[PDB]
C-alpha cells in the first residue's frame, strides 16, 4: 500500500513545496498512498543534487519527483538514463530526448515562435537567462536566419546585483541605438521583475514599447506595475482559471491557513507550483494502472551504492517509465500527457494581452493549432484615444491668441 | 615519493594522450615523480564523469586532469568547488569563476572580438554548434548591439 518516491525541491521554493502538499492529500485514496522523502537542497550545486538523488537511490525508490538547473539538469538525465529510474520534474524541458524523464513543463519554444508571426516582428530584442537552458535561444536565432529576421539576443542573465542601476541603464542605452520597441524577456519569473521596474525608472513602457514575457506565468508575476504606461504586454498563463477544475481547486486554495501552507492564502498560484499539483496525479494513477495491469514492481532488495560499476539497471524501472509514460489526467496546467520520451504533449497555452482591465484571454496555442481564438466579449467600443501628431506652422496649426 | 594524478581522457583522444604522456617524461625529477590513473571514458555521458570521478577520490590522488563537455562541466565544478579538489584541464573556460579549476585554455572569445574590428565588419554569418558550446557566441550576440553588428 505503500511507495516511496524522492523529492528534491530549491529551499527557496515554497509554494512550490505547498502545492505538492495539497496533491497528495486529494488524490490519496483507500486503496493505496504515495509516500515522499524531502531533502531541500541547492538546486545549482550539482554535488548536492547528485548526493541527493543517491540518498534516495540507496533508500530505494521507485521514482524521484525534482527540479534542476542548467548547473544541474544534466547531472539528473544521465542517472536516470543508466539507473532506469523515472524522473519527474516541473523545470525546462530537457534539450533532447531522454529516457525515463517526464518534464511536467510544456515546450514554450513553439508559442513564442508564432505568437511573434503573430504580431508580424522581423526585428526586436531577446534579453534570456541561461538559468533554464539554451534551448529557446537557438529556436529564435535558427529562425531568424530563416525569415531574415534581425534579432538582439543578449545574456541579461549574467549581471551583478549591486551594479544593478547602472548597467540597466546601459543596457537600454545599447538598445536605443536601433531605437528597439519590440523585446522579449525570457527570465524567471523574477528577474521579470526586476526588469519590469527598472523599465518604469527610464519610463520606458508609454504608448510605443511592446513586451512579450517568456516564461508560462503571465498572471504570476506582478503586471499592475507597468499595465496603464501605454505599452501593450503579452505573456503566456498555463492555469486556466476560467476552468471549473482549477476554480475548485482554488476555492479550496484560498481558504487555506498561511501558516501551514506558505504562499497559498491568495486567488493565484505560480505556473511552477500548479504543474506540481498536477505532478502527483500523474504518479498516482501511475501506480493505479499498474495495480489494474496486474503488474508487480516492487524492488527485490538493497539497490546499493548508486556508483555501482558496472551500473546494474532493476528492470521494472522500464514498467515504471511505461507506466509514467502512459499516464493521462487533468489538472490546474489543463491537459496532462507525455510521448515515449516524456515531454508534455497535447497541451494548450492561454496567450495574454496584458490590456487596461487586467490580463485578458485574448488568444492560445497547441502543438499542432497556432494562434486560433476569438476576441473576448469584454472590451471597449470607441476607447481608442487615437494619438495624431502636427508641427506648429501659421496657418496649419496656429495657437490661438488665448492659448494658455 | 611518487605522486598520484586523475587523469580522465575521452575515447579518441589519441594525439592529446600522446603528448600527454610525453610531457610527464620530459618533467619527471629524481626526487618525486608523477603516477596518473588514466580512466578512458566517454566525456560527455554526466554519469560516467561522476562516476569516474569519485574513482580517483577514492583512490587518493592529489589533483585530476581531464575534460568536460557542455553536458558534463557544471558536474565537475561544483564537485571540486565543495570537495576542494583540483581540476586541472585544457578543455573551454568555465563559464563563471568556479574555484579549484584550472582551464589551460586561454580566453579564445576576448582574442575574437578584436579581430572582427580590425577588418571593419558589419553584417557577417556566425556558425556554431550546440556541441562545442556556444559560450564565445553569447558573446559575439551581446557585443552585437554595442558595435552594430547584424549577426546571421
Ligand atoms: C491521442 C490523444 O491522447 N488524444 C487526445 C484526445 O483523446 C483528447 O480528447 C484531446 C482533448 O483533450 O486531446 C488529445
Amino acid at each position: 500500500n505503500s511507495i516511496q518516491i524522492g523529492g528534491l525541491f530549491p529551499r527557496g521554493a515554497d509554494q512550490e513545496y505547498s502545492a505538492f502538499r495539497v496533491g497528495m492529500v486529494q488524490f490519496s485514496t483507500s486503496e493505496f498512498r504515495l509516500t515522499p522523502h524531502i531533502d531541500n537542497l541547492e538546486v545549482a550545486n550539482s554535488f548536492a543534487v547528485t548526493n541527493a538523488f543517491c540518498s534516495q537511490f540507496s533508500r530505494g525508490v521507485y521514482a524521484i519527483f525534482g527540479f534542476y538547473d542548467k548547473k544541474s539538469v544534466n547531472t539528473i538525465t544521465s542517472f536516470c538514463g543508466t539507473l532506469h529510474v523515472s524522473f519527474i520534474t516541473p523545470s525546462f524541458p530537457t534539450d533532447g530526448t531522454h529516457p525515463f524523464v517526464i518534464q511536467m513543463r510544456p515546450d514554450l519554444k513553439g508559442a513564442l515562435l508564432s505568437l511573434i508571426e503573430y504580431y508580424q516582428w522581423d526585428k526586436f530584442a531577446y534579453l534570456y537567462d541561461s538559468d533554464r537552458g539554451l534551448s529557446t535561444l537557438q529556436a529564435v536565432l535558427d529562425s531568424a536566419a530563416e525569415k531574415k529576421w534581425q534579432v538582439t539576443a543578449i545574456n541579461v542573465g549574467n549581471i551583478n546585483n549591486d551594479k544593478k542601476d547602472e548597467t540597466y541603464r546601459s543596457l537600454f542605452q545599447d538598445l536605443e541605438l536601433k531605437k528597439e520597441r519590440r523585446v522579449i524577456l525570457d527570465c524567471e519569473r523574477d528577474k521579470v521583475n526586476d526588469i519590469v521596474d527598472q523599465v518604469i525608472t527610464i519610463g520606458k513602457h508609454v504608448k510605443g514599447y511592446h513586451y512579450i514575457i517568456a516564461n508560462l506565468g503571465f498572471t504570476d508575476g506582478d503586471l499592475l506595475k507597468i499595465q496603464f504606461g501605454g505599452a501593450e504586454v503579452s505573456g503566456f498563463q498555463i492555469v486556466d482559471y476560467d476552468d471549473s477544475l482549477v476554480s475548485k481547486f482554488i476555492e479550496r486554495w484560498s481558504t487555506l491557513e498561511e501558516k501551514e501552507y506558505p504562499g497559498a492564502h491568495t486567488a493565484t498560484i505560480k505556473y511552477t507550483s500548479a504543474l506540481t499539483y498536477d505532478a502527483v496525479q500523474v504518479m498516482t494513477e501511475a501506480f493505479r494502472n499498474l495495480r489494474k495491469q496486474r503488474i508487480e514492481i516492487s524492488r527485490r532488495g538493497n539497490a546499493g551504492d548508486c556508483l555501482a560499476n558496472p551500473a546494474v539497471p532493476w528492470g521494472q524501472g522500464v514498467e515504471i517509465e511505461r507506466a509514467l509514460k502512459q499516464v493521462q489526467v487533468e489538472g490546474l496546467s489543463g491537459n496532462i500527457k507525455f510521448d515515449q520520451n516524456g515531454k508534455r504533449i497535447n497541451y494548450t497555452i492561454n496567450i495574454m494581452e496584458l490590456k487596461t482591465n487586467g490580463p485578458r484571454k485574448i488568444g492560445y496555442w497547441s502543438e499542432v493549432d497556432k494562434m486560433v481564438l476569438t476576441e473576448d466579449d469584454t472590451s471597449g467600443l470607441e476607447q481608442k484615444t487615437v494619438v495624431v501628431t502636427t508641427i506648429l506652422e501659421s496657418p496649419y496649426v496656429m495657437m490661438k491668441k488665448n492659448h494658455e
